[PDB]
């Protein structure tokens, strides 16, 4: 079975083959120079309301996991910050790598934390994601890193359910988790164009970047690392290293908030 992923043969060097937009001009993710980024006053506090947010089930993909969200009405949304309109929490996942040197997907004046947390917005103006993620205003994802330090508390409920979906295709129930308990005290953020970070690949997102981290310890790191790739049955491929390097930014402008 032909799927990509990220070892010898299917890994970020060959999805061009399989997806050619992988070369495209508004690929994610990018190196944040800090000393290049621009200060915009159209761009607002970012607007993450998620109160009533209903989280459903965490599910191994075979790539990485997803905590997946009730987006069937305006229950946790995004707005504000660079974006117009409403965009509907759908998920959330994470990178991270071998060690805890590496794992993040954007980088900051080249410097790489242990992970990054993605949540993976849609515009409510296309009717559903599918629809918003061939479109180039139609998806915002909002990056959180995370620092290798401290453990997480919050970020250990997510932990505790992974021996539960350990293989590709396993899902279990994962009621009344606040996605907003993974977001750092201040929300400061870097914007610019991009994509999706794994195939399709799409240039429909607009990246919401925080600057300030999350904790982690390194404890937790190894939970991740538990993972498998592959299917039950199948033989074992540890999910050790999921993460999409830097891409050239191509003239793209980073803008930040408050600067
Ligand atoms: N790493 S990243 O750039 O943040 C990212 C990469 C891929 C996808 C994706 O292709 N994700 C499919 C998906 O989550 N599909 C939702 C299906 C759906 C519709 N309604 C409810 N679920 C999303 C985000
Ligand atoms: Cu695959
Ligand atoms: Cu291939
Ligand atoms: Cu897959
Ligand atoms: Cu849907
Ligand atoms: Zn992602």
């Amino acid at each position: 079975s032909h799927h990509w992923g990220y070892g010898k043969h299917n890994g970020p060097e060959h999805w061009h083959k399989d997806f050619p937009i992988a070369n495209g001009e508004r690929q994610s993710p990018v190196d944040i120079d800090t000393k290049a980024v621009v200060q915009d006053p159209a761009l607002k506090p970012l607007a993450l309301v998620y109160g009533e947010a209903t989280s459903r089930r965490m599910v191994n993909n075979g790539h990485s996991f997803n905590v997946e969200y009730d987006d069937s009405q305006d229950k946790a949304v995004l707005k504000d910050g660079p974006l117009t309109g409403t965009y509907r929490l759908v998920q959330f996942h994470f990178h991270w790598g071998s060690s805890d040197d590496q794992g993040s997907e954007h980088t900051v004046d080249r410097k790489k934390y242990a992970a990054e947390l993605h949540l993976v917005h849609w515009n409510t103006k296309y009717g559903d994601f599918g629809t918003a993620a061939q479109q180039p205003d139609g998806l915002a994802v909002v990056g959180v890193f995370l620092k290798v330090g401290d453990a997480n508390p919050a970020l250990q409920k997510v932990l505790d359910a992974l021996d539960s979906i350990k293989t590709k295709g396993k899902s279990t129930d994962f009621p009344n988790f606040d996605p907003g308990s993974l977001l750092p005290n201040v929300l400061d953020y870097w914007t610019y164009p991009g994509s999706l970070t794994t195939p399709p690949l799409l240039e429909s997102v607009t990246w919401i970047v925080l600057k300030e981290p999350i904790s982690v310890s390194s404890q937790q790191m190894l939970k991740f690392r538990t993972l498998n790739f592959n299917a039950e049955g199948e033989p074992e491929l540890l999910m050790l290293a999921n993460w999409r390097p830097a891409q050239p930014l191509k003239n793209r402008q980073v803008r930040g908030f408050p600067k």
